[PDB]
């Protein structure tokens, strides 16, 4: 009732930038995680009980691979949490409850292996959901979870706000799904040029949640550098089994998933922040300016990995 949650004081501090790392020990995450709530939302969002016993379950159906386990979804409602931290009035009282609970389950169950390798294997879920396949199992692994025995943490929401959160909590992790990532830009560079971008048209909206949850995924390469480097060996831990699973199939694997290319990681990182990262915290930034410092971030680390390729580290 009139229980706070506290961390220590570096932790207080430094949790509330964008770089912030959750550290080496797993079992503050949970705290973190609800310390996260608690300020993001209120005391008073979820029944505690509730609340503990949801991140325990969600905790348990994340599974022990390198890069897509429960580190990365606490890493991924971190950067929710700043983003929605420094933009505190854009958010309605539903998108504060629904978005960090969305980033805490939007690899759910993940196996290590993208949707391409499901649908190539042939695995029961591609043949589910044709599309997006493993990003419609997180939300199907989330709504789950919530209808466990007293796991109900929107128990106290009206039948139609229910619906609201599920449904922001649905397109938020959908909006994972990369392949989508492109188009959600795109639509989002011309609205903001051509002074069309519109706050109060809920498909607007959905676009820039959209857009927000990429850069939350992606917030790895907005770490301090030795944060950044290291994460990276976790992706292509995971990348590179996926290749080897390929290769397993009679398949060439795509560079990226290919061990083989191993010298040539330090030019991957490069196409992919100029393909990918920094359009994304761009345009994120354009949209929502006080999320600046996660575009310098990814900036600095670019020029980190323009380094490694000049031998210069
Ligand atoms: C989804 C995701 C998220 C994040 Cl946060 C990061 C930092 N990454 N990095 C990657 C791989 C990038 C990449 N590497 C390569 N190769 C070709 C041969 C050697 C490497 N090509 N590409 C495009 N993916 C991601
Ligand atoms: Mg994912
Ligand atoms: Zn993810």
């Amino acid at each position: 009732g009139l229980m706070q949650f506290t961390l220590p004081v570096r932790l207080c501090r430094e949790i509330e930038l964008f770089h912030f790392d959750i550290g080496p020990f797993e079992n503050m995450w949970p705290g973190i995680f609800v310390y996260m709530v608690h300020r993001s939302c209120g005391t008073s969002c979820f029944e505690l009980e509730k609340l503990c016993r949801f991140i325990m379950s969600v905790k348990k159906n994340y599974r022990r691979v390198p890069y897509h386990n429960w580190k990365h979804a606490v890493t991924v409602a971190h950067c929710m949490y700043a983003i929605l931290q420094n933009n505190h009035t854009l958010f309605t009282d539903l998108e504060r409850k629904g978005l960090l609970i969305a980033c805490l389950c939007h690899d759910l169950d993940h196996r290590g292996f993208s949707n391409s390798y499901l649908q190539k294997f042939d695995h029961p879920l591609a043949a589910l959901y044709s599309t997006s396949t493993m990003e419609q199992h997180h939300f199907s692994q989330t709504v789950s979870i919530l209808q466990l025995e007293g796991h109900n943490i929107f128990s106290t929401l009206s039948s139609s706000e229910y619906e609201q959160v599920l449904e922001i909590i649905r397109k938020a992790i959908i909006a994972t799904d990369l392949a989508l990532y492109f188009g959600n830009r795109k639509q989002l560079e011309e609205m903001y040029q051509t002074g069309s971008l519109n706050l109060n048209n809920q498909s607007h909206r959905d676009r820039v949640i959209g857009l927000m949850m990429t850069a939350c995924d992606l917030c790895s390469v907005t770490k301090l550098w030795p944060v950044t480097k290291l994460t990276a060996n976790d992706i292509y831990a995971e990348f590179w089994a996926e290749g080897d699973e390929m290769k397993k199939l009679g398949i060439q694997p795509i560079p990226m998933m290919d061990r083989d290319k191993k010298d040539e990681v330090p030019q991957g990182q490069l196409g992919f922040y100029n393909a990918v990262a920094i359009p994304c915290y761009t345009t994120l930034t354009q949209i929502l300016p006080p999320t600046e410092p996660l575009l310098k971030a990814c900036r600095d680390n670019l020029s980190q990995w323009e380094k490694v390729i000049r031998g210069e580290e």
